[PDB]
């Protein structure tokens, strides 16, 4: 059979161009979204049309809750339900927004600390508890030691992700499951946010002067769980064109 | 009059070497507590003898919670009504215990994460609301966060976040005068002492409170968003 | 219209395996070597029987000295007249053997520095010169923040390497040159190491108590140099089996 | 008697407040110098002045060489020459100024990674062979992972450097030995530039639009070398008011 994969938060963005690159390399996927119901049947529609039975969709909330622990373990389940195994998880989803420090905040750390690190530990405990190319890609932060002023909460979530990236690869490795993660620089720059902002940030690239296509970060994920990446486990690849080595 | 200065998790091991030293340097002290009342109080009535009303107790459970910004806000305000003023918070409270990936592990992430890594973080929050002045916070960090011990995933994610709250807390408070840094211990078992390199023993206490009263002090007032290794080597040592 | 690539050091062990997946590639190739002339000359005859006119060997020692730069022209010289153009700089050459704080000093110093640190400033500086996927990878080392007891010149050479890495991708971004970096853990042991000291270190590595084969450092090579790291710069890739996360 | 200090490059800016308040802090002290000869010997005046036979001068060039061993050598000798003994060595001395990728190339390097970070070791090597609070500090750069552009040899050596700091922490330490850094941001800004690049570079650092006075270096300097510090080997505090926090 065909291995299979979970992207979280795979409805738009990053996460559908991850979950579109491996299902073009030939993995089934489930699709993980929270709100985008219409973006994730509609995602899963034309991966159905390429190949028969080879997407589904899942809904849940990854906010940190007393049932978060058990959505992860529906999330898992939904793979090995829909495909009889899961091969790879891609830790996407991820709340952005600031918190300063001068919603309540209680569903702030919820939200942040839950959806960028504590659903990413559930689920890869129960990826693990399930369970040859096995392996977790959590998709980090390339600016996470220079972080964006006022993103407290959401650059503790991206540093605790590094952590359980680097704990996870040391405590599955003995199981042969390998976890890695992708960190972005800026790459599809919300067209929420201005022109002229867009622009601001376009120029502070060494690489082109241009923010990473999606593209661009799904190749370095399907690097990570190709099998030219067999023996790599606990690296996180920034790819993110220099930003992180500009000053201020 | 004297600066006044919070530490978490005060009474005993490495929080009490901090709170006897910052008061041997004239701070006025909070000695917060969880579970260990009689020590509090034991170390605030030393404390007190060497120099009257320098010293408070202050009860609260870190674990995260609906009520931990309230408890939050409360460890703050004791030092306020105590003592007129918060100088230095230094966040040293911490749950440390195995998690393996292969108490409900909600139960878990509340004391891993909210102990380690919340509550610092609501701790700076009311500490910088509430402000020749000398402003630090220092969180107790932890020196082998890059090479972690087996199981202790939370934990570990606990103190990675506590590393970036460091840091977007030096940034975001420096316009306000506020320095926000680490100190990271390494061992402060004969397996555990025989790897240090600097003279095959754990740091005491009193070495890690070191650290601590030279990022609150004047020599250190250019100095945020640094954390200072007090591991005598450790972490340089490979497997 | 193949592109072409100089690999340093590339007659035996790691930089050989990079230098034939290359050419696998579909790369012409330098194969540069110091005193491996045998080796060198071997492996060029089996890639220009497999494809002709496609590998060329290059002699130069990489030691430190008043003719270091011009040896360097030389090397990247010679990928121009051989192939019509450079591609790919892989910095691979490297000596490594123990300097205790407690050969005269100053060839250690020559000799360490030179092959590790300055040999691949200058290449670097060459390529640039004399110039499209434009890429430079340097060969690190995953364990240069847990340095070998005795090492502190090679581990001197390895920390300039990566600063080389970073400031060199900031400084060619702007022609559009990457610069990345592959940092080994243990690969390849030396065969001359008795199997119960191998054993010692096969035993530290996580992900399959074994040492990286040279082709899986090869194969993150590839990956660096292919489309698919289009806006990888400055990045350094860890193919360790999750060795540097573990503690003494 | 009093304990004894070497402090490199001392005659001027950082290194001579390290060298007044060692001084002051009870140590006896040489100040080396390359071309502040002036400096230098106004300097040991103003020391010897406040307790005599405290202070004397050493002067040599750092640059890399087949001479470099002897000169270090001949620092750390003159320190036991003066004093008796030698407790503290501060590398402090270091060149600066572009090299851009596209004075000789070799002077370049033997400047540039001569004083940064051959000179340093080779001190740590004399000073270690020559030996109660036994301690190195060396002076690196909180920005060398954002390094200034076309600055490559220049943050080659920093980052040697600190490859230094590590390894001489582990290999001496059974020596009881310390080694620690400091690592300034932007301190002491030069008269030689202009109000407007001044103000440039004041604007971005966090902790009061300010750069460090030489005395807040010298006060990590004096931490380190206390017997505050008698547990940290191998540590590099960050002077830098935030500085390496900023994004582009
Ligand atoms: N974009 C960049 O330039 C950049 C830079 C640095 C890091 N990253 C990292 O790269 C990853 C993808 O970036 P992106 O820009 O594609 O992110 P994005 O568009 O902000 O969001 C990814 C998905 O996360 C899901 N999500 C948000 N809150 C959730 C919750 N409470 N429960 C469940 N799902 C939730 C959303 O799904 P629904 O739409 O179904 O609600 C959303 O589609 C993220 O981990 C991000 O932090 C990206
Ligand atoms: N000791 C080391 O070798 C070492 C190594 C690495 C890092 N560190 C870091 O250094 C700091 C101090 O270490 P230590 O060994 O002195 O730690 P500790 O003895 O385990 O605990 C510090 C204090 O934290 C408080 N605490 C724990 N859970 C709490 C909760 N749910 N609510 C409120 N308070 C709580 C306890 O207070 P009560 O007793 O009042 O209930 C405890 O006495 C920690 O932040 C730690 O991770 C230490
Ligand atoms: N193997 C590992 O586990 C490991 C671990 C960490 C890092 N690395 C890094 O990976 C790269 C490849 O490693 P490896 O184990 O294959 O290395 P290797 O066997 O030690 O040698 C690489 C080649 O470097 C060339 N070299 C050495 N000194 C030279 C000089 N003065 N001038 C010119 N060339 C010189 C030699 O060419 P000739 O044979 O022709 O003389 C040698 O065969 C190196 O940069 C190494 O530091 C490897
Ligand atoms: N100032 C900052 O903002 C900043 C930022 C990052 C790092 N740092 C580091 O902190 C340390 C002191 O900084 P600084 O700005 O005081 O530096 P500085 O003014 O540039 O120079 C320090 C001294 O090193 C000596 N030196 C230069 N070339 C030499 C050679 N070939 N042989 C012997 N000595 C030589 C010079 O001595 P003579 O004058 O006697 O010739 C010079 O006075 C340096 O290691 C520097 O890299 C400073
Ligand atoms: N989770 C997550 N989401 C996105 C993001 C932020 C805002 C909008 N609108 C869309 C995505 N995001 C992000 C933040 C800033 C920028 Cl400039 C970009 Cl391009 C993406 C991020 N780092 N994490
Ligand atoms: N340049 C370089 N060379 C190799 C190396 C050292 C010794 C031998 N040997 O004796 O055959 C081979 C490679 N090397 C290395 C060091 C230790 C080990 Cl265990 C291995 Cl596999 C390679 C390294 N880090 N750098
Ligand atoms: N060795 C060394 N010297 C100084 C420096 C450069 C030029 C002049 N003039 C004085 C110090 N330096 C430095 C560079 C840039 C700035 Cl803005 C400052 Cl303050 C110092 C540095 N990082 N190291």
């Amino acid at each position: 059979e065909a291995p299979a994969a979970v992207v979280t938060g795979a409805a738009k963005r990053i996460g559908r161009a991850i979950a579109v690159k491996l299902h073009q390399t030939g993995y089934r996927v489930v699709i993980h979204y929270h709100n985008s119901a219409e973006a994730a049947v509609s995602l899963a529609d034309e991966l159905n049309k390429e190949r028969s039975n080879t997407a589904v969709v899942c809904q849940a909330d990854l906010t940190n809750s007393n049932v978060l622990p058990a959505s992860c373990e529906e999330i898992i389940n939904s793979c090995f339900r829909a495909f009889g195994r899961c091969d790879v998880l891609v830790n996407n989803a991820s709340a952005f927004y600031p918190t300063p420090l001068v919603k309540t905040v209680e569903t702030q750390v919820a939200e942040l600390i839950g959806t960028n690190a504590i659903a990413p530990f559930l689920l890869t405990m129960s990826f693990a508890q399930r369970q040859s190319n096995l392996s977790i890609v959590n998709l980090c932060d390339a600016m996470v030691d220079q972080p964006c002023m006022a993103f407290s909460l959401y650059n503790m979530g991206k540093h605790a992700l590094v952590g359980l990236t680097q704990s996870a690869a040391l405590e599955l490795a003995p199981y042969g499951i390998r976890v890695n993660g992708v960190a972005p620089g800026v790459s599809l720059l919300p067209v929420a946010m201005g022109e002229e902002e867009k622009d601001k940030w376009r120029r502070k690239v060494p690489l082109g002067r241009r923010e990473a296509s999606a593209e661009q970060i799904a190749d370095a994920v399907i690097f990570l769980v190709s099998g030219s990446a067999q023996y790599i486990t606990g690296s996180i690849i920034k790819v993110d064109g220099g930003l992180s080595l500009v000053h201020a």
